[PDB]
């Protein structure tokens, strides 16, 4: 046969299973070969000649069943392979495509993704084992898949990290996969795999020891995994095994009724001097039942916060969890300069012999930090690299705790003190518990980085790569994974399963959902309902550019399955603006709840139209955000949900009220109370600004989609400006549980990426004070009133979208509305159906976001009544001053909610019935 003759470049090869190859550098090509080289890389001799051993490529076309897998690479030139090639032997080394002339001059040689054919090869057979270090009744079996590795030893650890055994795996030909099986005495061992494999980045045969990806325990900063079962009754704390969920998840009335605290393990506790010095930051904070904290929460959880959702606490890898090369802004600042010699070689490098701690230092600061002047931040972006802070959206490790939370991060320690935390939060706080979890990327690709944990044992496997070059794309922000390959989804579903099982978590919000394929969320649900029927999912189903490689787990796509998402239609609506805006912008675009329209500020230029506009978005949303919600419109036209445009979209695309996590503030971008203070008449003074955060709220905790807020809205938190705060440490982060300000105006935010706003925050900052305890303390009563509200009635919370419909309708609607007055109506009379509340026949939501006092007739000659909640806080609540007229007319100040009610009699009555339109 014809020798090719006289390099090597991108990756745009797909070798997607057994028998083909797609591949443009092939197309009319005379000779197409996979070349393929075990033990170095596919390359030219000296003579010019390409001497490896290949395996030639014949034209075919496109199967159907690889059209299906990859859509995006369907036009691809397709090449067939001899049926009886050697899959298992090719994929042990480096395999390069080539093309030829017909006398063999090199036309193009390329790298190839195998992805694909790992799938088509071994993916059925690895499905159906189970992975990790699993203690059985005989002992211990480890299993690790690997199916391009040339070798695996396992390698034992003592408790100091000396080498005590190297043991070759037992490889299996069907799935890949890699197994040793030994005694029981490996309990609480420390292991890694040693592995030999070709890494498709490097192009070497790479040789180096990886934590378990089924790591279940690890030792100090993930180092090493550990055998563990954490079934061991010495892993749980006393009562574990009986521990049940105190609110009910089955029904779609019972979920709609959640009420979710977004929270952070350091935002919570790192502030609290009440929570013992040795817990604070750890999750064992949640125990401190005497601390100012806890009995926050508590008292929330009494007043109707239903979920504490944790921010990510698997193992991250942005903290490092020896102590001793961490400084926190609570110590010296001379321990800072050891530790950090970013901080000992710059401007602040005097205060390294001070006896000052950082936070000391960070303090004296403030007083001449300005746009000209930003050095709070200066010091504070150094105080970064090294201190305890991350939100961890950092994954290192899917399925074991992270160990900078725990008070002992060497082995299994973490583990019980993870659980003594999620007993309390359930048993002691009452609040169900939610896992944010980080499946859509790792924290590192590649075989040099010390967090690339998939891509050293399976290169090229578990990230998703670009078609041209091989690169890890990084859409997600870091290395992104590839959920639509089988064993990544199994590795997902396999982790849920742990946390489900082992560790009683009663839902999962995931991150960038839209990343992953609508059928592996769907697969994991089914996957994981049968070990907890009642489990809940959710999570960022925004519009993504994956919709060429599968369809996406989007809003769009999720109507119906029962899969949440956070919707951003009443977000913007109420915040105003959107998550992008930068500089004057963020002025500009009020927000229903900032007064669009009805208390313009000095920049703005929006439109009556446009602020009735959002308000259409907003009564949308308090419905559910359903599609197919019938609305009469800012003109008053009627429309159904999915006509109300949101930027270009169908704003309701949902199925039933449960499929939509609503919300006014979360850990991403500013907070409520930074986007009211961006966007606020500066004639809206302090008391103002406090119900305009409360009346934000409302339209979320009185409204039918599930109500989910970051932790702090009723403390009106601040985080100086900070749009993203996930490094930026205590100080930018905290959180005052003793009540004496909302951390407003401590200097400002990051420049790297707020700086283009410092003009915008100079000029807005000091409109009104910065809140106190009696601000602080008047948010809370409006915002447990608000939860207590949603709490009272099980017509707030209808759960099923069909009810909804039946149900739900707004009064002060059309051309000629009264702008920012929400009027919504909730029926529970004959022609609704069967009464869900024997103490109403009908419930009347007002929301008066506008600085009028506002009257309504709509339910003159009615039996209204304001809430007895609302009156028994007098002039304390966000009701007080309405007047209920004999009439039934009824007047609302500026800035006001009001819940009104029809009381029940003998019979369930005439109700509220749903206009016909
Ligand atoms: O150094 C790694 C990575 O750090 C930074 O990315 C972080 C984001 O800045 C931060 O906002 C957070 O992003 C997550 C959102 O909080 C979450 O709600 C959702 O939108 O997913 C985002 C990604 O998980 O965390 C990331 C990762 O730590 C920085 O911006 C990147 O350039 C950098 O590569
Ligand atoms: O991924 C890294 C990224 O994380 C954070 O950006 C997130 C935004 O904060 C968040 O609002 C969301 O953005 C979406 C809009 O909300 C939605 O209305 C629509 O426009 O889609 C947007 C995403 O396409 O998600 C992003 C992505 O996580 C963080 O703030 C960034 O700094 C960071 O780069
Ligand atoms: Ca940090
Ligand atoms: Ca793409
Ligand atoms: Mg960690
Ligand atoms: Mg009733």
């Amino acid at each position: 046969d014809v020798v090719v003759r006289l390099g090597v470049a991108l990756a745009d090869a797909h070798w997607v299973d057994k028998t083909t190859l797609l591949w443009p550098g092939g197309e009319n090509k005379p000779i197409v070969r996979l070349y393929y080289s075990h033990s170095s890389k596919v390359a030219a001799d000296s003579n010019g000649e390409f001497s490896d051993k290949y395996v030639k490529l014949t034209p075919t076309t496109v199967s159907q069943q690889v059209s299906m897998r990859f859509p995006h690479l369907a036009s691809y030139p397709a090449f067939k392979l001899p049926d009886d090639v050697n899959v298992d032997e090719l994929l042990q080394g480096e395999t390069v495509a080539i093309a030829a002339e017909s006398d063999g001059i090199l036309s193009s040689a390329t790298q190839v993704q195998t992805a694909g054919v790992l799938d088509d090869t071994y993916a059925a057979a690895a499905e159906a084992l189970s992975y990790g270090a699993q203690l059985t009744d005989s002992g211990v079996t480890f299993r690790v898949w690997a199916p391009t590795a040339q070798q695996v030893e396992l390698v034992i650890y003592s408790a100091d990290k000396k080498v005590i055994a190297s043991h070759p795996m037992t490889r299996d030909s069907a799935s890949g996969a890699w197994s040793w099986q030994g005694g029981s005495d490996l309990k609480g061992a420390f292991y890694r795999y040693a592995m030999t494999v070709y890494h498709p980045q490097s192009r070497k045969v790479e040789q180096y020891e990886v934590t378990d990806p089924y790591a279940h325990s690890l030792s100090t900063n993930s180092e090493y995994s550990q055998v563990v079962d954490l079934n061991d009754s010495a892993l749980k704390p006393e009562g574990w095994d009986g521990l049940t969920m105190p609110h009910a998840q089955k029904t779609k009335a019972d979920l709609a009724k959640m009420t979710i605290h977004e929270s952070h393990i350091r935002d919570l506790s790192a502030w609290d001097q009440t929570v013992p010095a040795e817990l604070r930051g750890k999750y064992l904070a949640l125990t401190a039942q005497e601390s100012n904290m806890v009995q926050h929460l508590k008292q929330l959880s009494a007043s109707g916060v239903t979920h504490i959702e944790l921010l990510p606490v698997f193992d991250l890898a942005t903290v490092n969890e020896f102590s001793d090369k961490v400084a926190d802004i609570q110590q010296p600042f001379s321990r800072l300069c050891e530790v950090n010699s970013a901080v000992k070689s710059s401007e602040f490098a005097g205060y390294c012999d001070s006896g000052s701690t950082v936070e000391e230092v960070l303090t004296q600061l403030k007083q001449n930090d300005s746009k000209d002047n930003p050095q709070v931040q200066a010091l504070n972006t150094l105080v970064a690299q090294t201190d305890s802070y991350n939100w961890g959206y950092d994954p290192f490790h899917y399925t074991v705790p992270e160990g900078s939370y725990a008070t002992d991060p060497e082995g299994t320690a973490r583990i019980k003190e993870f659980r003594t935390m999620i007993q309390a939060i359930k048993q002691d706080l009452g609040m169900n518990v939610i896992m944010d979890v980080v499946y859509n990327h790792t924290n590192a690709a590649g075989p040099t980085d010390r967090t690339s944990v998939l891509d050293k044992i399976v290169p090229w496997y578990y990230q998703r790569l670009n078609e041209t070059t091989g690169s890890v794309e990084s859409a997600t922000c870091c290395s992104d994974s590839a959920p639509e390959h089988r064993m990544f989804a199994k590795l997902i579903a396999d982790s849920l399963a742990v946390w489900t099982t082992d560790y009683k978590i009663d839902g999962f919000r995931f991150d960038l959902m839209l990343y992953h394929p609508k059928a592996q969320i769907l697969s994991a649900w089914e996957r994981i309902k049968a070990l907890n029927p009642d489990i809940y999912f959710f999570g960022e189903g925004w519009d993504s550019n994956q919709s060429d490689r599968f369809e996406i787990a989007s809003q769009i796509n999720l109507k119906g399955t029962g899969i949440g998402t956070f919707s951003d239609r009443l977000r913007d609506a109420v915040r105003g603006g959107g998550p992008f805006d930068s500089g004057d912008a963020l002025r500009q675009n009020q927000g229903v709840g900032s007064g669009a329209g009805v208390l313009p500020n000095e920049l703005t230029t929006l439109s009556d139209d446009q602020a009735r506009h959002l308000a259409d978005l907003t009564r949308l949303g308090m419905a559910g955000n359903l599609a197919d919600f019938v609305l009469i419109d800012k003109d008053g036209a009627v429309k159904r949900g999915s006509e109300i445009d949101y930027n270009g979209a169908p704003g309701g695309y949902a199925a039933d009220p449960t499929e939509v996590v609503n919300y006014v503030s979360k850990h991403d971008n500013q907070t409520l109370w930074d986007m009211i203070s961006y966007k606020a008449a500066q004639e809206a003074d302090l008391d103002t600004r406090v119900r305009m955060q409360a009346v934000s709220l409302a339209t979320v905790m009185l409204g039918q989609g599930i109500a989910f807020d970051q932790q702090g809205s009723e403390l009106l938190r601040s985080k100086s400006f900070t749009r993203d705060s996930y490094d930026s440490g205590d100080w930018f982060n905290r959180v005052d549980y003793s009540l004496q300000d909302n951390n407003y105006n401590v200097g400002m935010p990051r420049s790297s990426d707020d700086g283009s706003n410092y003009d915008i925050i100079a000029r807005v900052k000091d409109a009104v004070a910065t809140p106190g305890e009696t601000e602080l303390k008047q948010m809370t009563a409006f915002y447990q009133e608000l939860t207590a509200l949603r709490k009272s009635s099980p017509l707030f919370t209808l759960g099923d979208g069909a009810t909804v419909m039946k149900r739900v309708d707004f009064r002060n609607t059309g051309a000629d509305q009264q702008t920012g007055l929400l009027v919504m109506t909730i029926d529970d009379g004959m022609q609704a159906g069967a009464s869900l509340d024997s103490r109403v026949d009908g419930i009347v939501v007002a929301i008066n976001a506008a600085p009028e006092s506002r009257t309504l007739q709509d339910f003159a000659g009615t039996s209204l009544q304001l809430s007895a909640i609302q009156q028994a806080a007098g002039d304390r609540s966000l009701a007080s001053g309405v007047q209920v007229a004999a009439d039934g007319s009824v007047t609302l100040p500026a800035w006001s909610v009001a819940v009104l009610e029809l009381p029940q009699g003998e019979s369930q009555g005439a109700g509220l019935p749903v206009s016909s339109k």
